[PDB]
């Protein structure tokens, strides 16, 4: 029960560790050893979702049987059968999708252009996405 | 029964410990050894939620059988059958989701800008989220 | 359960590693050792989708049986049967399709034409596709 | 489950390797050793599609039984049966079809005619096809 | 599953190898060693198609039974049976048909007539067919 | 499955080899050693076709039973039975029929009459047939 849950926790940590390497592999040759520091956080969910969809197309009907009666003298009778396009889809979702991620970078003292360029580099280095509400902050402060 | 519950408690502590490392890895090189102190708290729940949804689309009907009678002289009769889009979803929730989290940081004596910058760094260092009603306080006081 | 999921994670890393070789095999002879740095990221999904389609062609009907009555004096009666073209398709999707990919390249200090040419080379070196919302950034910054 | 999927990945790499030989066998004697560089990418899918078609020909009917009544005095009655041409087709698709392919070639420094001729040679050397949205770029840049 | 698929790949390579010999057996005695280079590509499919056709001839009917009534005074009645020509065909397609093929030939430096003659020779040497959208390019470029 | 298919490939090669001997047995004593070169290609199919035909002769009917009534006063009634000629044919097609064939011959340097005569000889030497869209080209070029 709770034995497996702890394992899940460890997995999250692993993800963070991976990120903590990648940012280390890019900022080190450009900024320098001891002139930067950063940390990351990854939050995920472990739900279990299944979906079954069964759709129809009402705009394309096909007739199979038809009966009509038009007895004037005004008796009018009609009986028709139809066949429709059916689509069935069955989907199972993954377990462990990343929900949110936060990255913070502090640089020892910079102009606006340099910070913007470093942020642009980190955009591809990390993979920031605005759809998931991700967070990425880069700034320069005085060390001590 | 109660043997497993205690384990859950330990898990919470582990989470706090993790945070107590991350804040230590960022504030130490910028502020300095012995010039800061902080503690965290994490509160979670261990419920068990299952959901089953079965939705329909009323705006897209598809006809299958149709019978009509229009006997004037004004007898009018109609009988129709319909087919609708059906969606079935089954979801199971996780056990151990984080509900609230509190972070407090005290700095030995600072200007407003420095405190704001440190708070901004901690925002990404911790992962503060306003949706869950999280709490983060950073301030400077005189030590003794 | 969770034992296999971790394996999936490793697979993603492998993909990134492959890319980290290819960019190394092209930029090295043109730019030079120690004058560039780059990192990549690949995000995928592990869903399980099955589809079953059953289509009809309403514009091409074929008659099988026909009965008519035209008793004037105005009794009119008709009864027809039809046969239609039926197409049945069953599809199963893959597991592990690439969703998004980000590439970032920084070059030590360049004119606009050189950067454009390097980007064009990397376009075929990596395989950037705008349909998936892929990201590729190449820029030049001052190293330290 | 995931053990076989990795194998699929390896297969893709093999394809690329093959291409990386063919371009090496053509450009080497014409351009020269150390005056060119190139890389390729191949993306495929591993779906499983089955199709069953059952077509009819409505323009060519054949009568089998016919009954008629033409009682004047105007009773008119008709009843006919028909036989139609039926075609049944069952198809199974392959697994591992190539979807897209990208080729990029850089030549150390050229006139437009020479680049056009090299592109024309590579057209048959690789097998570029516009139907699949393939990509082939050849250009000349200054090396370092 | 995937073990046999790889074998299919090898088969394709074999085809190319065969072509790479035939062009070598014709161009070598006429052009000379070291004055030409060429490569080929063959793309095939591995589907599985089955067909069943059941055709009729409506223009040639044969009567079997006939009943008529011609009671004047105007009662007219007729009932006829027919026999028709039936043809049944069952076909199974091959696996591994060649879809497209590309040939590219470069000759070290030529007049238009010589290139046209070499192309004409290669037409029969390879078997170029316009129905399948085959590609054959022969040109002369300056070597280095 | 695929083991036998490869064998089929080998068979095709054998056919070509046979042709490569026959042209060698005719052109050698008339043209001379080292004054000619040629190659052939044979493309076949490996389908499986079965046919069943069931034909009738409507122009030759034979009466078996006949009933007539001619009650004047104008009641007219007739009922006849017929017997027809039936032909049943069952056919099974071969596997490995030759579809197309290409022959190309180059002669070291000729007048039009000599080339026409050599083409006429090769017509019977090979067996060129225009029904299958066969290809045969004979020409003279300068060797090197």
């Amino acid at each position: 029960a709770s034995a497996a849950r702890r394992k899940e926790q460890e997995l999250e940590r692993s993800q963070e560790q991976a990120l903590r390497e990648k940012i280390d592999s890019v900022l080190l040759p450009i900024l320098g050893y001891g002139n930067y520091t950063a940390q990351v956080d990854i939050q995920m969910d472990f739900s279990a979702v299944e979906q079954t969809r069964k759709r129809f197309d009402p705009n394309t009907p096909a007739t199979r049987s038809e009966y009509a009666l038009e007895d004037y003298n005004v008796r009018k009778e009609s009986t028709r059968n139809f066949e429709l396009d059916t689509t069935i889809s069955h989907e199972r979702k993954q377990t462990g999708t990343v929900a949110r991620q936060t990255v913070s970078v502090a640089i020892k003292d910079m102009s606006e252009s340099e910070i913007n360029a470093i942020r642009q580099v980190l955009i591809g280095t990390v993979g920031f996405d605005q759809g998931r509400g991700d967070l990425l902050n880069v700034l320069s402060v005085k060390f001590a």
